[PDB]
């Protein structure tokens, strides 16, 4: 059965006027901005952008990526698959 969301799972993470974005949930460095309760911190690949998202809108990898791992035009989408697809876990600070 599925656990609760952890730091390394990946996922498909939706925003309001986006689609369904290749993302991972992060780990909070020591010193770190912490994300509001039931928040996970939430990487976006290709963007490199990081907002805060409940389960609600978090959509994990393997089960969605027949529907959600398609080219997309918007700025960072396919530089993002590519980056969930060969190196997930890679620092891109």
């Amino acid at each position: 059965m599925p656990h609760a969301f952890k730091p390394g799972d990946l996922v498909f993470a939706k925003m309001k006027g986006y689609p369904h974005w290749p993302a991972r949930i992060d780990d909070i460095a020591d010193g770190a901005v912490k994300p509001p309760p039931n928040k996970y911190p939430i990487f976006f690949f290709g963007t490199h952008e990081t907002a805060f998202l409940g389960p609600k809108d978090l959509f994990p990898y393997d089960k969605s990526k027949d529907k959600y791992g398609k080219p997309n035009k918007r700025k960072g989408f396919n530089e993002g698959l590519w980056e969930i697809q060969n190196n997930p876990h890679a620092s891109y600070s």
